[PDB]
């Protein structure tokens, strides 16, 4: 049944594929092909136009991001041929730098040989590829309390934080046939970073905030007409609110909006005050003003509400079924002030697509 | 089918409502009576304890309310026995004026007779019993563009509005057997109102923004053990996200965000700068406070979702499974600073249940 849920994945993408590429004559052929090599290989490899659509498609797939209207210029690197640990170091660096582009962000995906007998050629313990450390013990929290137990587990294999709020986690990724993994310090000289300010309010910058110029998601699965690319980063530019509104301001997080009631000069006091609402939209405003201010690259919901609406109207128009998972693309701040807020999403999976899978650790 | 529907609904809804009344042992005998009622008469008569359980259970079991922690003291008024268009509207103007109680809200449904065939004994047309009057022509918008439609059938029946932007609707239903509705001017000193204005930024009462006391919804059709009241209104108090981040900010509705980013002095001209969310957030405060002042029962959306967390808990400490609707039981501003946000909700219907029905207009 494996071998045969893989081609009729792979029946289903070629045709899709190759209609919306203009190559709808050459799916006969090319379905010979592959039903060969499925025969005789157990599996099949795809063509570099294949790849770079198909997570093309998989971006256009995903249910829960808003900002799928630019998903056909998703710029694809192909690391299908890399071997060895250096290879693959080297090619998230590549990753990091590419994509960061001085601050004007370039959506990336860089793809890795996918799995086999679902056995993985190169495991990526990250779910970013630079994110901050998280640490707790004796009542002393530090840092995004989110990458506690991938800190602890680094720190197992011989790293050492420096227990800042703002430890750059290394790389860690373990290759076929280790049986650990190995940790890479990132190059700070490729790691844009922002320091948050307000533009009104000075004593803003006591807070010391600062967040990470680019969101690398490194522990997803592409799936694309029946094979696996476990290990396939890729990243966008940020939506500010993913910032202010979760990673600075959950309880869960990192917790500011207190301190951020107390530098914008408001009592924390009392709920009808709506102090933690009135925070949290200054906190917003000084993500997007900081990260305009460096250079580097950053969209308000808004904006990101408006693009999605005219990814929905280039769907109908193109004829394609739209699919989206409500509870998601609203933004967690003024919801109700876009227009995803007023309409309904149908949840359907359609692949390709970018599916979680299990943690290699703990 | 439709008489066997019925004896289901009973049998399901009496031993519930007995178990919890701790009248199980008499649930064998009521279920005989109304076995024979239902044989003889083509329905049965609810007790005075059952109804009044039987609309607590419905409060209870409405997964869009975030206010359900109160469901226990719901003050119910049987009006079983009306048989006249003045007593429906006396006993109308009774509601509003009990259920206002000085501003002190009294959550209160009054129950009228429900439908015998299908067929309708009160046909009441009004959303809430107290709502403002929208038009719409030639250009011209004034007052609640949702009412507009139930205000020119008012104004087919003889009534005329002032054309302010809140003018009040007169009651409006139709007793059955009559073609048509009767309608009933409100008494205003039975109508408590609220101006807008904010704590600290003076010129906000410029905007000369108001929103009556209580909301009284009229239109839905409250269902226990199968038989079904499609006149029984309700109210509790206002969430102020209900009036300030939607009926006084919906693009549909009063549309107030530009003109109240001028009055708290920011501009409106990028999205960047979150005008609309800092809008939002002054508005709401300005409605809490006004509220608040005027000694009319308001709750913040903080308040309520730390009474919904309660309420959860109670249902799982008394063996109830919960049921909600995520989509509606987040506040629409800071919704992930509530902990609705970050869990899920089973959105099955349990009855006794609040629905939907169709408008007798339009
Ligand atoms: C170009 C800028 C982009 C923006 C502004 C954007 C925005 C977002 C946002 C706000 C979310 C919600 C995540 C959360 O709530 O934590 C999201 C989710 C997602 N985005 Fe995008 N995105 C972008 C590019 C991309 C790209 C390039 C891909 C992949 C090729 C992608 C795939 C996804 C996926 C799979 C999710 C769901 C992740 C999960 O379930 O954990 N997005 N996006
Ligand atoms: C005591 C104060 C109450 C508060 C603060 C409250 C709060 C809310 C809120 C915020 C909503 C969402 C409505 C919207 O988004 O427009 C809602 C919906 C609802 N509430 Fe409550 N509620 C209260 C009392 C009641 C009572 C007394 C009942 C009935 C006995 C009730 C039944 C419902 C129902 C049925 C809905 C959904 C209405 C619809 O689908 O149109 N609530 N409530
Ligand atoms: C590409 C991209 C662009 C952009 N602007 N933003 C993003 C954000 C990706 C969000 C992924 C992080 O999600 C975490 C935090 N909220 C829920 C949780 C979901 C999750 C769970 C697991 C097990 C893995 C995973 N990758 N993601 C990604
Ligand atoms: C009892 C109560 C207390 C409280 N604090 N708030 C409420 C609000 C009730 C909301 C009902 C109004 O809902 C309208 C506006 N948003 C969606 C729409 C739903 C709707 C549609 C229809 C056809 C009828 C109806 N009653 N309700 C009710
Ligand atoms: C139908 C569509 O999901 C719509 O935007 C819903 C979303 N959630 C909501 N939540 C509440 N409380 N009230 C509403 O009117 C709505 N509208
Ligand atoms: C699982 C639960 O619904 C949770 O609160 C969801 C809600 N919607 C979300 N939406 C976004 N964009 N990101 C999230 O992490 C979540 N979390
Ligand atoms: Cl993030
Ligand atoms: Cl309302």
């Amino acid at each position: 049944e494996e071998k045969e849920i893989l081609w009729n994945e792979a029946k289903a993408f070629i045709a899709a594929c190759y209609q919306e590429l203009g190559k709808a004559a050459e799916v006969k052929d090319r379905l010979a092909d592959i039903k060969s090599e499925i025969d005789l290989t157990g599996s099949y490899v795809h063509t570099k136009e294949e790849l770079e659509h198909g997570a093309k498609m998989a971006w256009r797939n995903s249910n829960r991001c808003i900002g799928r209207l630019f998903w056909n210029s998703l710029n694809v690197i192909d690391r299908r041929d890399v071997r060895t640990k250096e290879e693959v170091r080297d090619a998230l660096f590549h990753h990091i730098e590419t994509a960061t582009n001085n601050g004007k962000i370039r959506p990336t995906i860089t793809i890795f040989p996918p799995e086999e007998k679902g056995e993985k050629q190169v495991e990526i313990w990250n779910h970013q590829l630079i994110r901050y450390a998280g640490y707790e013990s004796d009542g002393e929290r530090i840092g995004d309390p989110a990458s506690c137990s991938l800190t602890a587990a680094c720190e197992e294999l011989g790293w050492r934080g420096e227990r800042t709020d703002f430890d750059l986690l290394p790389l860690i990724f373990r290759m076929k046939g280790d049986e650990q993994p190995v940790w890479y310090e990132l190059p700070r000289s490729l790691v844009i970073e922002v320091p948050i300010t307000h533009p009104d309010i000075e004593a803003f910058s006591d807070l010391e905030l600062k967040w990470y110029g680019v969101p690398i998601i490194s522990d997803m699965k592409l799936e694309v007409g029946g094979i696996h690319y476990n290990a396939a980063p890729f990243n966008g530019w940020y939506m500010g609110t993913e910032i202010g509104a979760r990673n600075l301001a959950d309880e869960k997080r990192y917790d500011k909006l207190k301190k951020v009631a107390s530098v914008i000069g408001i009592a924390a006091d009392y709920n009808t005050d709506l102090w933690k609402d009135q925070a949290l939209v200054e906190l917003n405003k000084a993500v997007l003003h900081s990260y305009k201010k460096q250079g580097v690259s950053i969209v308000d919901h808004h904006t990101a509400a408006s693009q999605f609406k005219r990814f929905e109207e280039q769907a109908e128009e193109a004829g394609r079924k739209l699919t989206g998972d409500w509870t998601w693309l609203i933004p967690p701040i003024s919801p109700a002030a876009t227009h995803i807020f007023h309409r309904s999403y149908d949840n359907s999976i359609v692949k390709p697509n970018y599916f979680y899978q299990d943690k290699p650790y703990e």
